[PDB]
RNA sequence: AAAAAAAAAA
RNA sequence: AAAAAAAAAA
RNA sequence: AAAAAAAAAA
RNA sequence: AAAAAAAAAA
RNA sequence: AAAAAAAAAA
RNA sequence: AAAAAAAAAA
RNA sequence: AAAAAAAAAA
RNA sequence: AAAAAAAAAA
RNA sequence: AAAAAAAAAA
RNA sequence: AAAAAAAAAA
RNA sequence: AAAAAAAAAA
RNA sequence: AAAAAAAAAA
RNA sequence: AAAAAAAAAA
RNA sequence: AAAAAAAAAA
């Protein structure tokens, strides 16, 4: 290969955007309480701590939960997703459940391409509802 | 295709990096006075108005550089680009002129990849020369 | 085969080195505190413990951690490595969690041939957080 | 062939460059005392003897060493080099030795990709050994 | 590929040349007067400027021109050169117009093989004529 | 290639060891007096000046052995090797001899898989003979 | 190839000819009043100005016009050619128009086999009009 | 893709 | 169409 | 690549 | 039939 | 196109 | 085996 | 790779 | 090009 | 025969 | 017919 | 990839 | 191996 | 199965 | 015969 620093012969001036969009995995916790659903924010993925707080919108593509501390003696871990949308809430309860009491409960759904419109600070993604009193969330988005 | 939700088979927890990498072309302005060289730093890559704020460090790639403002009376635009490294600064001046005096000059140049190690805000890239009073860059970098 | 010794029809003197590079893997522990990042210093890696001790630089080609203590009651542990460079460090949070509460967490990260540089005891490869207080290190260079 | 002159369609003004790199094998002796190593400045590199005064930098991909004045009474030639970087000094000893008395011996070594940055006539190459006062060394590099 | 130093089995001391030839594209001005053709001096491609400051000859292969300021009022740029040699001048005016007034205009020509002799600082390489005060010549050649 | 950190999934915590074999060839140089056979100690072996003193064992595969000073006046360079064993020492003498004065004697003898067990320092590896005053050796091993 | 002059085994006295054809393409200018057809005469072609002063004849057989100098404010250049013939004159007037302002108008015509007879100074061409003060014609013909 | 100069390689 | 970064997939 | 003009060649 | 110069062409 | 003499070459 | 110089040949 | 001398083998 | 040791990879 | 750099080319 | 040791060979 | 229920399609 | 975002390329 | 380092080999 | 959703399967 070229050991040293050649020339590029550039032409004429490019289209450029200094603020393009991307696409990322964010991870995030959140406190659940026994017995009532929480509501996530979408807020919660604009942030210095994931490189995105220079953005203000955000297409949910899919959401995915485990549980993030150990569950109540005797019982494995359950999560249970139920997807929002401004236009109409689902009642689907998306449900993992543990096999092994020291192992996580895990589940996530997909949101099907007519429903990928923006979504900002204030609106909701999905109620959480856990035996476990922190659920861990990998949500795939694309920031815009 | 699929018009509502479904269920995602999740498994265990997948690794994960809250702040990743950016392959970017990131472009920008600087001012040039008359014979007199402009020392490009790398600091000017790192800005919210990029979404870089974030990043501390950047790999360079290539360097491209327009004319972006008319010449003098009578002449033609003409850009010059002279690599600086850490390790020791290069005396290549590469050199594109304009063949129309209502056009950008342009020239650039890459970087090899025995020389793609890191830079940070105090550190320079290159020396541009111009008889216009601003030029225009292009540069092709990998922040982390 | 033979069983006896037999002659060498030797030549000339050789090209001789009593002092060869050598690739490795070497596995080593450090201790960490609760919500404080340790810097993983080089000089760890140049010990009579390893055979090493002769020499006084490496070229890291990549690193990776296994948390090696238990996490804190009602906690799956997490190991976190950002990667740390003499020409400017790194953002990156590459991090790993388990999904069974007595499993260790894991996570690695690799360095491009761009910045595969030496380095020396003074120096540091990256920066470890976790959540447990001793952490294992297994990484891979080349002494030289 | 064309024997008169002909005329050229020149198109528009090309990217130029008075001031290229070059690619070069460079020789040049040192003078070497017995059991004293000798450190190799990488200015002896940039000299009007060489037409290489006008450059401030150089990339060293290779390093050749022979023998240039005879050994001590009843000797044969030795020479050994050890490679020198700023990021981190070898301590390989790479050497060759004469089988006849009356011939040079050599030895040399290549430089990684990965190693291959600038120096500046302030760095060292490599430390030189040998029995012999003098020691030829041709070096392989990229003025830039 | 490697990441570390390896030995070269060196043989027996090469030819070597500390001094050798080069070939180039060499990019200078000269200033024209109106009506007046202007002899372009052999010894204007000898200069610390271009890094050949150390050659005295020089073997010229091809000229090419370009109009370097703008023509007077309501006229289109032109050029045109005359090769001229040590052993006998040409007569050939090769000569290029501009078709906007805006552009440069351009021309160029070939020396032929059985030409190709060496020159020296105080011969001249041709003649240039314009109706524009500046000339931008780039020229290939063979120092040595 | 790649030019940034990328992560690596790491999995379970691996097989370490961080004391491993090493397959060699060493070199180094005895004293001989004339008449006199020298026995060759394998503690020569272990030594910082070869990397190698963290070991105590070592399976010796091959040895070559040259002449490294000058004969006496009149006579051409000869060297002869007799292999010892901890089992039974051999009586094989192997023998090489220059054919021109000025040129090292060399010869070398295989050791066979059957003996090919560990020696420790206090053991010997051969004898040797020689009308020079010094031998070089160079020994082919695998320390362990 | 061969290096020194070689002997030619010459034959019988040739048939010569010390004043040959030569087909040629000839440029230049002539003045336009606006409103004005401008008449081409033959004579233009034949100067020592192109080698053509030996001549008393010429056969044409195409000929191209270009505008020469700007055209009057807010107007697009245009050229018009009428060809001319001894036999009896044309009445096409060839156009040609530009579509930017600052570029050259142009347009040519053909002279097809059956017209194509000798002409002598005297003669004229074609007819020219323009809103330029100036044409450049360049003339494809054959002097005999 | 082919050619010249410098450098390197099997 | 191929290469690199983030993402998702069989 | 083909054609005209001048040169040269097998 | 191939080369070089000047022209012209797809 | 082949042979001899001098040169050069892979 | 190919090329240049000189010779000779079909 | 093949031949001789000593040994072993299917 | 094949075999050993250490490293890495699908 | 392939790779880098400087030049030239279809 | 293949292998080890010693010798010789292309 | 195949099958059952609901929906749709050529 | 295929798809999407940013990048670079023939 | 492929690559790097050290070793050995045809 | 292919596509979506709920179930079952190798
Ligand atoms: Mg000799
Ligand atoms: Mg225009």
């Amino acid at each position: 290969n070229s050991n040293v620093v050649t020339m590029i012969r550039a032409g004429s001036y490019p289209k450029v955007n200094p603020t393009p969009t991307w696409v990322r995995a964010i991870p995030f916790e959140v406190s659940v309480q026994s017995g009532i659903a929480f509501k996530v924010p979408v807020g919660s993925l604009f942030s210095a701590n994931f490189r995105t707080d220079s953005f203000t919108s955000v297409t949910v593509m899919s959401v995915r939960a485990w549980t993030q501390l150990t569950p109540p003696v005797n019982e494995y871990s359950f999560v249970r997703l139920k997807p929002l949308f401004k236009t109409g809430d689902s009642t689907e309860e998306f449900e993992g459940r543990a096999s092994n009491i020291n192992t996580r409960a895990s589940v996530g759904y997909r949101i099907p391409t007519n429903l990928r419109q923006n979504t900002v600070a204030a609106d909701n993604v999905c109620e959480v509802r856990s035996n476990c009193r922190q659920v861990a969330l990998v949500i795939s988005c694309c920031f815009n």
